RNA sequence: CAUGGGCCC
RNA sequence: GGGCCC
C-alpha cells in the first residue's frame, strides 16, 4: 500500500520489547541459523546502519492502480469463484449474533480472552476482559456503544502496529526483517465476525481444493486429502509471493469485497462496509501515525480468508489475462494466504503470468528460486505448503507433513520462559513424521530432562487420524 | 503472558 | 493457557 506520508503525533504507543523467547538445552547442540527477530533498533545483534523502524514500512513500494478493462477482467473472476464459493457454501450468511462472534459456531473459534485490545483500549490501560465477558460472551459500554456506531457507518478507527516476536533466519533478523502485525480495535472484530462470521464458518468446515482455501484444516489428517487429489495432475507449481499481504492493490480488494460479500448471497449490506474499512488504515507505529492506502492489515479479522479468496481470484486473473476459454476447471488450486499450491494439465507458462501478476502489484517468483523460472513435471512431492513437504509413509502408504529437520530443530531451540516441557509435546507431533531415527536425534537433548512422547505412541495416534479404520486395519 | 484466522495437547 | 503454520 501507498503511504500519503506519515506524521508527528504526541501521545507515543510503546511496543519495542525484548523478546520472551530464550535459548534451550537444544540450542547449543544444534547451532541454528535462526534467531528471535529485531524487538529494537538498538538490539546488537543487528547489523549496524539499520533502523529497524525503517524496514517495517519497507513493504509499501506504492499500489498499483488498474486499468478500467482489468477491473471488469477482475470482476468477473471475483463473481466468478465468488459462484463457486457460494455454490459449495450455501447463502446462509445471516449476521451473527453478539454471543457466537463472541463464542463462535461449529468452525469459529471463539475470540481469544487475554488478547490486546487495540485502540485506544491500550491508550487508556484496559484489557479484553474489561469490555466484554470472553467466557460469558458479553458486551459493555463502549463495545456495544461503538456496536451501535457501525451499524450507522459512522465509525472509524487506527491500528496499533506491533511486532513478532517470533523466529526467523539469522540473516532476516539482520536486515531487520522482523513480522508486523497490525491490531485492529477489538470491537472490530467482533463486528466482522457477526457480519461475516458463518461465512467464516463455513469456509472453515468445507475447506479442500473446491474452494481453493485450507484455511480450517488439520495439516496432519487433510495431507492425504490434498496429495491424491494433487497427484492426479501432470504439474504442480509451488508459487511464492512476496508482501502479498500488504500489495493487495485498492482495487482488487474493492472488488473482492463487492462480489464475494453482497447481500444477493445473504449478507447484511455492512460486510462490505466493515471490510472496505480495510483498505485505507491508519498505523499507529508509536508517534509515527503512519497514514496507508492499499494493502491489508496482517491479523485484520479473517485476514487468512480474505487473502485465501484474494489469491484465487489473482490467479483466474492471471490466467484470464493471458489465454481465453480458461475456466476454474482449467486447474485446481489450494492456499492459506500468502501459502499457493497450483496443479495443471493444460502445459500452463507460469513466467508468461509474472507480469499480468506484476498488474495487480504482485510478485510471484518459485519456489526453487535455485533454478531461474518456473518449470513443468514438479509433482507435489517437491512443493512446500504450510513449511511441510509431502512425502509418502512408509508403514501405511498415506501421505504425510514432513518439515526440514533445520525448522523443527529452530522450533526447538527456544521457547518462552518456562514453556519448554508443553512445547515440546505440541512440537512431538510435528516430529513424528520425520521418521523414528531423527524424531530421536531431535530429541536427545531433552532426555531424562523433560518428559518425550515415544515415537510410537505419537505414529498410533495419527494413523488413527488419518484413517480410523486402517488402525483397525493393522488388525485381522 | 502479539493481532487475525485456522488447526494440535 | 501453550505450540505451530498462515
Ligand atoms: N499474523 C497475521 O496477521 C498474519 N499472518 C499471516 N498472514 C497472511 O499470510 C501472509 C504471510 O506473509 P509473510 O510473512 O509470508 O511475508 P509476505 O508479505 O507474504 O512475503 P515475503 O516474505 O516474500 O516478503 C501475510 O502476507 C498475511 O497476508 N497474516
Ligand atoms: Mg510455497
Amino acid at each position: 500500500g501507498l503511504i500519503v506520508d506519515t506524521r508527528d503525533v504526541e501521545e507515543r504507543v510503546h511496543v519495542m520489547r525484548k523478546t520472551k523467547l530464550a535459548p534451550t538445552v537444544a540450542h547449543g547442540v544444534f547451532n541454528p541459523e535462526f534467531g528471535p527477530a529485531a524487538l529494537s533498533n538498538k538490539d546488537p545483534r543487528l547489523n549496524e546502519g539499520v533502523v529497524l523502524d525503517e524496514v517495517i514500512f519497507s513493504k509499501h513500494k506504492g499500489d498499483t492502480k488498474m486499468s478500467a478493462e482489468d477491473k471488469a477482467l477482475f470482476r468477473r473472476c471475483a463473481a466468478d469463484y465468488a459462484s463457486r464459493l457460494h455454490s459449495v457454501l450455501g447463502t446462509a450468511n445471516a449476521p451473527l449474533s453478539i454471543y457466537e462472534a463472541i463464542k463462535g459456531v461449529d468452525g469459529l473459534d471463539a475470540m481469544e480472552p487475554d488478547t490486546a485490545p487495540g485502540l485506544p483500549w491500550a491508550l487508556q490501560g484496559k484489557r479484553r476482559g474489561a469490555l466484554i465477558d470472553f467466557e460469558n460472551g458479553t458486551v459493555g459500554p463502549e463495545v456495544e456503544a461503538a456496536l451501535k456506531l457501525m451499524e450507522k457507518r459512522e465509525y472509524k478507527f487506527a491500528c496499533q502496529t506491533f511486532l513478532k516476536d517470533e523466529i526467523r533466519p539469522m540473516e532476516k533478523v539482520r536486515a531487520g526483517k522482523t513480522r508486523i502485525v497490525d491490531v485492529l480495535p477489538v470491537e472490530h472484530i467482533l463486528y466482522t465476525r457477526m457480519m461475516i462470521g458463518r461465512f467464516c464458518a463455513q469456509m472453515h468446515s468445507n475447506n479442500g481444493p473446491q474452494i481453493g482455501s485450507a484455511v480450517g484444516c488439520n495439516p496432519d489428517v487433510d495431507w492425504q486429502r490434498f496429495g491424491t487429489h494433487f497427484a492426479q495432475y501432470r504439474n504442480v507449481w509451488d508459487v511464492d509471493y512476496s508482501a502479498f499481504d500488504a500489495n493487495h492493490c485498492s482495487d482488487a480488494m474493492n472488488i473482492m469485497f463487492e462480489e464475494v460479500f453482497r447481500t444477493e448471497f445473504g449478507f447484511h449490506p455492512n460486510a462490505e462496509w466493515i471490510l472496505k474499512t480495510l483498505v485505507n488504515t491508519e498505523h499507529a507505529y508509536e508517534n509515527k501515525r503512519i497514514t496507508v492506502e492499499g494493502g491489508m492489515p496482517s491479523g485484520c479479522s479473517a485476514t487468512s480468508i480474505i487473502n485465501t479468496i484474494l489469491n484465487n481470484i489473482y490467479v483466474l486473473y492471471a490466467l484470464r489475462r493471458h489465454y481465453e476459454g480458461v475456466e476454474l476447471d482449467t486447474y485446481t488450486m489450494i492456499s492459506y494466504g500468502d501459502d499457493i499450491v497450483v496443479a495443471s494439465d493444460y502445459d500452463l507458462d507460469f513466467e508468461a503470468l509474472k507480469p499480468h501478476f506484476k498488474s495487480l502489484g504482485q510478485t510471484i517468483t518459485p519456489a526453487d528460486k535455485s533454478d531461474k523460472g518456473f518449470v513443468l513435471g514438479h509433482s507435489i512431492t517437491d512443493v512446500t505448503f504450510l513449511k511441510r513437504h509431502f512425502h509418502m509413509d512408509y508403514g501405511t502408504g498415506f501421505y504425510k507433513p514432513v518439515m526440514a529437520s533445520k525448522t523443527l530443530e529452530a522450533i526447538l531451540s527456544f521457547a518462552r520462559r518456562g514453556t519448554i516441557q508443553e512445547k515440546l509435546i505440541s512440537v512431538a507431533g510435528l516430529a513424528v513424521h520425520s521418521g523414528p531415527d531423527e524424531y530421536r536425534r531431535l530429541f536427545e537433548p531433552f532426555q531424562g530432562l523433560f518428559e518425550i512422547p515415544s515415537y510410537r505412541s505419537l505414529y498410533l495416534r495419527w494413523v488413527n487420524a488419518v484413517c480410523g479404520d486402517a488402525a483397525a486395519l493393522e488388525h485381522h
